[PDB]
């Protein structure tokens, strides 16, 4: 239970190792504006995604931070996003948890 897979296809995403207190706690549960519930656990880092776009501030759940989208690098799965633009850190990964499998390296 080390590293941390897409769930719909098994591109390598993160690691345990790399779980990050953000306020406290790593995991953060948040709604969009269309309703939609996410158990985000933020990462320092990440691989194997595709950031689309550019950064946005709008409805960010983070205080100072800009996000882009985060998809699975290979099939395009939305894994969650990544955000910048902040302080201490200055960047991490929210992922969404049930959609990454956890596994052996
Ligand atoms: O920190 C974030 C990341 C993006 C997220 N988000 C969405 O999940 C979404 C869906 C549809 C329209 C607009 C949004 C939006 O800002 C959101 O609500 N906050
Ligand atoms: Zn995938």
């Amino acid at each position: 239970a080390s590293i941390f897979r897409c769930r719909q296809c098994g591109q390598t995403i993160s690691r345990r190792d790399w779980l990050l207190p953000m306020g406290g706690d790593h995991e953060h549960v948040v709604f969009n504006p269309a309703g939609m519930i996410f158990r985000v656990w933020c990462f320092s880092l990440a691989q194997g995604l595709r950031l689309i776009g550019a950064p946005s501030g709008e409805f960010s759940w983070f205080k100072g931070y800009d996000w882009t989208i985060a998809l699975c690098g290979q099939c395009g799965s939305h894994l969650g996003w990544h955000y910048e633009g902040g302080s201490q850190p200055q960047t991490f990964f929210g992922l969404i948890k049930d959609r990454l499998a956890e596994g052996p390296a």
